[PDB]
């Protein structure tokens, strides 16, 4: 009751199960809540074109959700320096207590300490807890006090760890203080050119604290049960579609764990024997994110010692027109192309068809992986540098469990794994909507009298394949050899 | 991992959010679970005819749910002495740790201590926690350290108390020990005469750990939202139908609180302004049970100083044929009679039409309230002596907030409150299915040429009213006067 | 275009597939439509208490349906003489052409001729066609030019007869003439006492031209398919519920034949092999009505030579209290009693449980069948003297295919045929809602310690059986013997 | 019963409401049914690539539907001469009576007479009736005995004509004769190259006698009611999707008229005031087909005096690469291009977006209309030369009510009429899935900094517009002038 504590959140835009919210209305009795936007010294790089578009709309949905729970306001202050914003706030607000939530990424790994040291020097009682992750990366260890180099045992230990915390209920209702009229900077998240041509994201995606709580609750009832068989299939709504919601924290990662585990229970005693297997498998898929946070917290992943050091001595072509063809739906490889048409039509693509397009980048285009990550970063809603780094490691050699860099997936039966009747291609790629599915991911291989049976005439409708696959798969093996050849040269 | 702890539950038949289960598989690594049946020295009285029928079926649904989570068995041991059964068990099981769950009733208020003292003397580490109640009755107090004499402020304080514990998730999976073959007594819950004629309960009710978890989850989606308006209406599925499930603990009382409070959240930001009011009102209705546990823990309610002391000097007629007519659907009062036909057809009746039949017992029949409670006890599934005592206090004078003993409700517009179009009567009472609803709860008052317009001919179809209301409502006031007259006589 | 023809309908209240409507707006170009109410010389007897209640509401639904198709009015004229009403109309209307629809019953068999002879004498061109029946009773004959004495071959011939006429579409839209203000008598259909206590019929039934068109269309989709198995079961919505609609003509009897036969088609090629059998069986059930019209047209059934001549020399008890117990739910026989509670609660009962109550009248009560028919006539909505005569013949000896008069059905497994789990009894008869279903139709036979297991105490709840079955089944056989004994006496 | 009559159908593949079927099992008592395939002297031209694919599958669905109704067989005989096939049949079958159904097209206008003259000379009683059309083209006339030159009054008269015949019910069940083993030629409908790449038609369309009966019955319940507003909108399932079914006769054109008109009735009395307007409007849309049959029966439309005589002296460019771009989705005009991607992906496109692509052919490509019709003929399922001629007349000058040839529709607000939010484009044309809908049908006009806001880069993704619209709309007006200029030259 003493003063007005304040919470400042960045990737925990939710009012349910927000320890920071449950801490501020737990010492103080006046709680004003804030978000800051110092992007320049958020450091290169930024959040990307669409990761903004989402972020703006979440805030709106946080502001008018916040306002309802307790009429202040979401107080928007933009500055050159983050640390020197909460100081701008704390005098402004007239507050003695700043509470927020942890963030594990490198770019804000150090920021929190220097929002602690600079703030503790002003006797301000900065404190922050854990709502973004399920098992705190420093909470899990390795037989005697070491780390995990693979996924397998990190999860297998986590499984018979204890149960992680049930989600806290929201506060009853909260209240401001003087919205003095202290710091109302309206925020700029999108450039004015791509305002209109952004919003079609809203036709396929609907961001928000609320909208994410039902994003999950409508997954459990439906797509969950027959998920174990279909998680690989990309031609249907086979997956949670819940990842940007979980990126920004709009959905509590242990709300879900509680709910999933519950459904498993009911299904077991229901006698549904494939609901449990489906239900365990999902949990592992959430575990992948938990490991992502673990790996960046465990390994440097900062400046320089890069994530993909070990391709340092790799020779790839710096070709800026191959990349543009990749950027769009014109490579020649339909699986890659449907994915590529969807990413940039809608801002999300199935996991398994991320690998096929992201492998295709490094593997057969032999182009600098930095280029891919930026486009990914720029054009994805569910972009965390953390799990999207992990996804670039897995896919290209690195991770001891990640798949073989030396092997180029053959699209025809990597396409039967992920699109068996071939109707993923042909919701995005109707140019070839009619060529039968034997070789819908092949069109080159298939005979020239069948192409005409279904009006694909590569070079009018659907373009001939960039880099005819055989001779990149040669040249990767030579390229890998120079890697091996010149890493032992500078092992001297 | 050291030995085999054991849990013994009585009114907490559930595997989710069972601290006892989460305690035994938390010291020990072998967990066998048990239930005992010493009814003779469970003390007069028993659990009643149907409260058994439910109990048997729950166990079955606990045994084969227990078995699946971890194949032992539900170990059934019947004895003359309860205390001397766990000793029979602990040697048998070869166990060092007995954990169970609290029960607040008087009949087992003392038992737990003497399952502690006798068990602590054998160095056995008896311990037990809180899963049956939401706010522990000793956790709430009164300004300076006193108690609550009404409902109003007990809840109003509880509301801005803290949030009560989120429900614990079930254990992953558990395991026996040697089901030596140590104590398998098969249990007798129903007499063999009323076996067949019991089970129609199963057509309207379906007991079980599981069945209760979906009893709730199908309430939230449907009847919850438009509950604030309809909680009084008894002609539709206006209520949770969730009370026997919550009596035996099959549904966690703070599973529900979490879920309710959540729905309130989503509805508030949904803009549904009547979902919140509906959602708060339900919560109070759960609060009524919490107060029930509070009142019995607070006030003696034991041997003798009875719950309804203050009718001690009341003169009622000991008439055993009035009671039999009450027992069935033949009183003459249709509201009372539909309720009475339903209680004994199905084992549950709406709250608000419990008061009309339970008032009718004390008020116009002027019959010994003990008689009512036993039938209630004998014929209800959702029978706890605790809340069903509280419901007999409220209804007859006692509780400072309970309604006036001196006033006899007039059935005609107490029937419009609770059955406005009159279709509760006429699902149970079709003898008069056709007399229009102006006076469907009246039939006496209504004119003798209308009775014939709808073929009620009181004394063939639907019997003339026992004790024509006017002259019991006289005689209660005289009866109350002798109470007042002879309580001041023995205030000498 | 010449003048204003007029249509007058009595048991064809519908605007679709009404040849009379399609004839008047086919010579004339002005069409006014009318209904008359001469009940006194409609002849004893009347239409019964509820057959009115329906009739009033149909007219209302014809008047405002008529008005919409073409704003006149339904013109209501009540008179002592029917014939002298259309003369009152024709001058009034200023009309040259009166068209209506055939009615096959005896009471209006002669009326139509003397609405022809008296009207043809005034040079008025009376004409009328066929919309009430499917195969015109004079259209079907017997090998060489004879009649049918059983059902079996009447239908078997009708089956490979030709297809009967598809239903005509309604007129586009029609128009009056001067609603001069010529004959507006408002009509009296119900006595003012039983106005209010009639309408609960509206809760279970909803009469009307329109409401009947969807009464059918919602039958085909649902209850039709699994009708072949369930037509006998009375515990569910196993049947069309379409008979009063079809009595008054609100549903075209060959609209349905077309629709049924269509569904059979689609199901056959659907591969549904039980939809065809179900679909044929329904058709026979409609055939029963067609035969009814045939039998009254074929056999005198008029004044006197009564339908049940051959029980003329039968001795039954004239007891007016047995009949009153029958009238209500108090006989002692639950199957009979549920039916009896439903008839008079709602105005319709399943066919198969009509026989059990209507047999019970003649067979074990041995009471004058006239008494039953009047109550049936008075309390049924789907009352045509035509098919409800046929149903009294079939059930009591007469019809060569009707079941044996000498045999009294034993209620226990006539009740398993028609109510196998026993939940028909116990939606209407909840007094015994709890006694298990082994002997729910028996209660006498079942042991006195089970009655108490389920609180039936015959003589408080559910009354002991009138005429304990054995000794009526004796006495029918003696009664039948005196019939046989004294028919051969007056074969002298 | 005398002999085996035979029916031969060509564009009436249905067993319900097939007068030919109802005629053969009405003189004869043995009925064998047949279809012939003489395509060479069916005359140029053929039926097109997909009109076959449908036709094969219908037969299959007729053969095994025929077989079930009555086990013969559909007897498939292919010949050089049609007339000399039924002679091959009639001896073969040993039959005296050949009945079929009328076809109004020119190519078989004469065939029927010379399947009559050659067959009547062999004393064979050829006869055939009317099942393909609703009002027989010789049944409607013009004030005094003339014809109709516009649609408007042809329908307005037809409306207050009489009601056309209700649909006949199928036969009960029929039977062969000796399937001697007389003429079983298996039929070739598709070339073996385009077998596989044809069938995806089956994913969007499902042909068949049966499948068409439910194609309609699921239209009435849903899309019918809100059809009056949405018939123009092409972005949803706004229309019957019932036209190929109605082309081949699989759906009876007066089954539907009956059903539609019925729904109108129920909606009127339902009070739905927009169901009637919607229901009338559909009927007119069926009327368009009726007029089509009328126009070809009325006007020569044969050899030579072509349908589009009056563009005889029109100069268009014979350019075979403009046409190929049209053939596919690459014109530059998104509305045109989505349509063009759908036609050839799926074999059907909305009516209103047929005009925009078919106008675009004649109007801005200024290419020979013959070229369009063949592709239409080749790639449509719902291809009748009859109504698809009429649709080419209407769209290009001809029909006195058809729209102005001189005016080129401006795509931007012809696209708001037909695709208001722009989601038709972007189910077929996702290359531009993201450019906002202000100018999704414009992409040229819209500014070069917005193209980049949504990654359209015309010349990588979605190609720059063939013939930049302005200067075809110039050149049509010059082209029209030479028409006018050189028709008056040869009016000399
Ligand atoms: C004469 C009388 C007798 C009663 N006997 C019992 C009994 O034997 N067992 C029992 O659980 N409740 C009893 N109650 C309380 C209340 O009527 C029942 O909880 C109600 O019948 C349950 O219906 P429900 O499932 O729709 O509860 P809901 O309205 O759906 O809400 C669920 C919770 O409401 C609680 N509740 C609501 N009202 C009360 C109340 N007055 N007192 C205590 N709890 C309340 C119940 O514990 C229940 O768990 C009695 C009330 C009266 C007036």
């Amino acid at each position: 009751p003493g003063a007005r504590a304040v919470v400042w959140f960045r990737r925990d835009l939710r009012v349910e199960d927000n320890p920071a919210l449950a801490a501020a209305a737990r010492a103080a009795g006046e709680v004003v809540p804030a978000y800051v936007w110092a992007p320049e010294e958020d450091g290169a790089y930024y959040p990307g074109r669409v990761s903004r578009w989402w972020l703006s709309q979440s805030l709106k949905h946080l502001d008018a959700s916040l306002r309802r729970l307790g009429a202040a306001r979401l107080v928007t202050r933009r500055s050159n320096d983050a640390v020197a914003a909460l100081l701008d706030l704390v005098r402004c607000t007239g507050a003695t207590h700043l509470f927020f939530n942890h963030l594990y990424d490198p770019l804000s790994l150090v920021r929190d300490y220097r929002v602690k040291e600079q703030l503790a020097a002003e006797g301000i009682d900065v404190q922050s807890f854990n709502a973004d992750l399920l098992y705190e990366p420093w909470e899990v260890l390795d037989e005697d006090r070491r780390p995990f180099t693979m996924f397998a045992p990190f999860w297998n230990r986590c499984l018979c760890m204890p149960d992680p915390a049930a989600p806290l209920l929201p506060p009853k209702r909260i209240n401001s203080g003087d919205l003095s009229r202290c710091p109302w900077d309206e925020l700029v998240f999108e450039d004015e050119s791509e305002r209109g041509s952004n919003a079609l994201l809203a036709r396929a995606w609907s961001p928000g604290w609320q909208n994410a709580d039902k994003a999950l609750t409508a997954f459990l009832n439906g797509p969950l049960m027959d998920y174990s068989v279909n998680r690989k299939k990309a031609d249907s709504a086979s997956t949670s579609l819940l990842s940007p919601y979980l990126h920004f924290g709009e959905l509590s990662v242990r709300k879900v764990f509680h709910q999933v585990r519950m459904k498993q229970l009911m299904w077991s005693n229901d006698g549904n024997h494939a609901g449990e297997e489906s239900c365990t498998l999902f949990l592992r898929s959430i575990g992948l994110r938990e490991y992502s946070r673990y790996l960046t917290f465990n390994h440097p992943c900062s400046h320089e010692k890069p994530l993909l050091s070990h391709l340092r001595f790799f020779p790839w072509v710096v070709n800026e027109v191959y990349f543009k063809v990749w950027r769009q739906g014109r490579t020649g490889y339909p699986l890659v192309d449907a994915g590529m048409r969807e990413l940039w039509a809608t801002g999300w693509v199935h996991d398994r068809i991320r690998v096929v397009v992201s492998s295709f980048f490094v593997k057969v285009l032999q182009l600098p992986w930095r280029w891919g990550m930026k486009y990914f970063w720029d054009t994805l809603l569910d972009a965390d540098l953390e799990s999207d780094a992990l996804g670039w490691q897995y896919i290209s050699g690195s991770l001891p469990d990640g798949r073989e860099l030396d092997r180029i997936d053959n699209p025809q039966f990597e396409g039967y794994k992920f699109d068996p009747h071939g109707e993923y291609v042909r919701r995005w790629l109707p140019e070839l909507a009619r060529l039968p599915t034997e070789w819908i991911h092949h069109p080159w291989d298939a005979p020239e009298s069948v192409l005409q049976a279904a009006g694909v005439e590569l070079g009018s409708n659907y373009p001939r394949p960039i880099v005819e696959l055989d001779a990149a798969n040669s040249r990767l093996q030579d390229a890998l050899s120079e890697m091996w050849e010149l890493e032992a040269a500078s092992r001297a």
